[PDB]
């Protein structure tokens, strides 16, 4: 049972919860590879036995009446069938376990409070695009972001697999050069090759939204443009520097993840699109000023007259918070939900007490707990921290093609 | 069989195969990861000691050579006549630069290859081993231009008790308890401070008084040792645009220099053996000073800068300490005293990163330790896949002594 300490409080807890670990992670006694981003059929009776046997652990129901039945039922439709299919509660307490079990998720305070939308009844890539479309729409709720998870129809072999071709369901373009470097985002490059491929008119812009790409099983994807009411969108300005503006930045209200594999009971969703709102952050810090990306953070140094020539001017510190003040600024304006790395962090704190006296710890990924500016201004920089997977869960998956 | 390592920033893949000859087991299992913990007879003796000789005559080409075959036997007839053998001088300087390359959480090893290596194997009492000391941090601070030193102190052996600093630097201010449970001063340094006290220490009663060496001979009571003024450089902290800053009072010292690690080479233990070598200026402004648990001045700074201090989203916090920051960097070389800000400082160790994946196959790294705490993603080493590994020769952390 691993002693854990935070260091800013002197406190210990005991992360008896990691017993449980299922699907082992990357590291060995020999070399830890938690830096890395992708570390490295009868038996579905297991992970059903163990998942229902979760499910009526939490309505305080262990080996009363109907959990009994339903081991039965499970038992007899995949002696019968092979697969089973999960009632409708259950996929609604799985889907809430898999967030409550992502270990890279600051965000875990919020878990209870999730909308699962039923889409196993899908059957092809325009029913899928009004499940995504009502998705969108409810979650984003004229800014007013609420937790929502689309559950579209779980795999099974010998058939196809209902997938969504991007990574999110809001993505900005990446456009390929006379000269290799990109307009618009770089993340995207590839999507966008795709779409263009698939017949999308490409756009002149550094922030057109891509269309979708969805894919019904065997068929091959269909593009499908989203509605511009749909995709609520913030200018980004800033309270003071009133050139911001001029810079034309924007980002999307909607944080939706349309390419992970949601795994519950033994059970596979390729698409299970999830969505909840903005640490400013994921939006100033990463997406607009990482390297790789927007990479806007000298563009941003200029305006504001800092001296880019030495690096101990700390002229990058000092515009990645202008951008980010700029973010908060803009989608508080906007009425968008969106909540800062302080609030978040400290409110994770308050998720990782929950889960210790709950279920006795708590899988957390330090690398990706702590935010990416600021780090050890927030209280999870001083808490060490337990890395395993649970199910169920949210997996990674290789991209459909 | 070897990891694949990812660099997202440039797309670069990088497979670290020094990885597959990990001397020693870290805390991780494929259960759970435990990365972000800090704290994770004469058969064993021999098969260390082997190693590292065929480490040390690889690095000078003369492996398999007779000088080489003539050593290992050297040490083997030493081990099984007194359980325990010595280590040339050369072996010596060539071990203690290998625990600092091998170190994977020090962002610093660009410099291992030019580590100053001063051999106290032949101190003999605590009053030798504080002049030892204080040619040292004389020798490393050099006026400002300080330089990377280590003095080793003689190994542990069978029969005498170990030479220990008690102190975790040579250089910390006092934690003076205060009866609120308040501590005025460095609160890390409370217990050291006490300790001082019981064994004799006059304290005073600033926020950066410097405390007295104890320092402990084989099979002593810690001995107390005043470090002369005039060999402490210190820096006192002024901002270039925020004049109300300097009369916050604040100052640090030039010179970190580490004293209460072990240095293990070939299987043996040096339980003295302080390292010192420049600060990153992320060290002082943002864990020193602004560490909750530390001078936790990061309120005090963000009023004065009139932040609005009631909400979060203002990013006061974030605010202040750039300015603490910008002040250390300004004030350090004002005072013309060696830094290196987080910005040059983790640029460099990817520069250390690509020269050890030609010389070794890969470089133990300790991502949460590598990157900054203050705009981590926008250093280079944030979006670089790290593995970490013991290799030894190698510093450990070992018990306090008391
Ligand atoms: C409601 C507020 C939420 C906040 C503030 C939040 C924030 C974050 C952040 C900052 C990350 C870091 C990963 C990255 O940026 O690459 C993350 C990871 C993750 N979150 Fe959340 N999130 C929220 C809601 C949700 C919901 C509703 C789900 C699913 C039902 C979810 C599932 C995940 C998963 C699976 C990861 C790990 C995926 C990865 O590492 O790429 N999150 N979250
Ligand atoms: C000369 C410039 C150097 C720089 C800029 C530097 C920088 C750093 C930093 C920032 C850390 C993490 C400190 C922390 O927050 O715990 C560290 C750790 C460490 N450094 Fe270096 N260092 C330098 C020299 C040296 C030397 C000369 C040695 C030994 C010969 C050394 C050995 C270590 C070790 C063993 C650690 C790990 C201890 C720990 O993480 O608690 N460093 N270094
Ligand atoms: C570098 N970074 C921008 C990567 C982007 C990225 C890739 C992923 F696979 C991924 F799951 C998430 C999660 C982001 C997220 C999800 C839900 C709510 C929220 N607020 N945020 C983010
Ligand atoms: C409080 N927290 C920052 C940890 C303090 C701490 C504990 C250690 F054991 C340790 F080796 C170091 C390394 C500090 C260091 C050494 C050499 C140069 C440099 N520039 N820095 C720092
Ligand atoms: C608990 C957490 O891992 C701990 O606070 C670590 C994180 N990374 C760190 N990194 C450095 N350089 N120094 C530290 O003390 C720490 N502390
Ligand atoms: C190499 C390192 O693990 C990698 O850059 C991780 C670190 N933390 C991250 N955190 C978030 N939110 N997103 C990321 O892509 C990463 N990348
Ligand atoms: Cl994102
Ligand atoms: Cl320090
Ligand atoms: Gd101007
Ligand atoms: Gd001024
Ligand atoms: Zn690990």
């Amino acid at each position: 049972f691993p002693r854990v300490k935070n260091w800013e409080v002197g406190s210990i807890t005991y992360d008896t919860l990691s017993a449980q670990a299922q699907q082992d992670g990357p590291c060995t006694p020999r070399r830890c590879l938690g830096s890395l981003v992708f570390p490295r059929p009868e038996q579905l009776l297991s992970q059903a036995r163990d998942f229902i046997n979760q499910y009526y652990s939490s309505i305080k129901r262990s080996g009363s009446q109907a959990h009994e039945q339903r081991l039965q039922e499970v038992e007899a439709e995949v002696a019968a069938t092979g697969t089973y299919q999960l009632r409708e509660s259950e996929l609604v307490f799985g889907a809430k376990q898999a967030w409550r079990n992502a270990p890279r998720c600051v965000g875990r305070i919020q878990w209870g409070k999730l909308q699962v939308f039923d889409a196993r009844d899908c059957r092809s890539a325009q029913e899928m695009f009004t499940y995504i479309c009502n998705h969108i729409k409810y979650a984003t709720n004229r800014g007013n972001l609420r937790s929502a998870i689309t559950v579209f129809p779980q795999r099974c072999p010998g058939r196809g697999d209902f997938r969504i071709w991007n990574s999110q369901l809001v993505r900005y373009a990446g456009y390929r050069q006379q000269d290799g470097s990109v307009r618009g985002d770089p993340a995207n490059v590839e999507i966008t090759e795709l779409c263009i491929q698939h017949g999308w008119t490409p756009g002149n812009g550094r922030f057109d939204v891509l269309p979708l790409l969805l894919q019904a099983p065997d068929e091959p994807p269909e593009l499908f443009l989203l509605p511009p009411e749909l995709v609520l969108e913030v200018p980004l300005e800033h309270p003071t520097l009133e050139w911001f503006a001029a810079l034309g930045l924007r980002w999307y209200a909607l944080p939706a993840v349309s390419n992970m594999l949601l795994e519950i009971g033994g059970l596979e969703f390729p698409a299970a699109p999830f969505s909840g709102w903005y640490m400013s952050t994921e939006i100033g810090t990463r997406n607009l000023c990482d390297p790789h990306r927007y990479n806007i953070l000298e563009d941003v140094a200029v305006c504001m007259d800092l001296d880019t020539r030495t690096t101990s001017s700390l002229w990058k510190d000092k515009a990645a918070v202008e951008i980010n003040v700029a973010v908060l600024h803009s989608y508080q304006l906007a009425k968008v939900t969106i909540v800062d790395h302080h609030a978040a962090t400290a409110s994770f704190m308050k998720h990782l007490e929950n889960e210790q006296k709950a279920r006795g710890g708590c899988p957390a990924d330090w690398a990706w707990i702590v935010p990416p500016i600021s780090g050890s201004l927030t209280p999870v920089f001083h808490q060490e921290m337990v890395n395993y997977f649970l199910s169920p869960a949210f997996r990674y998956q290789p991209d459909p093609w």
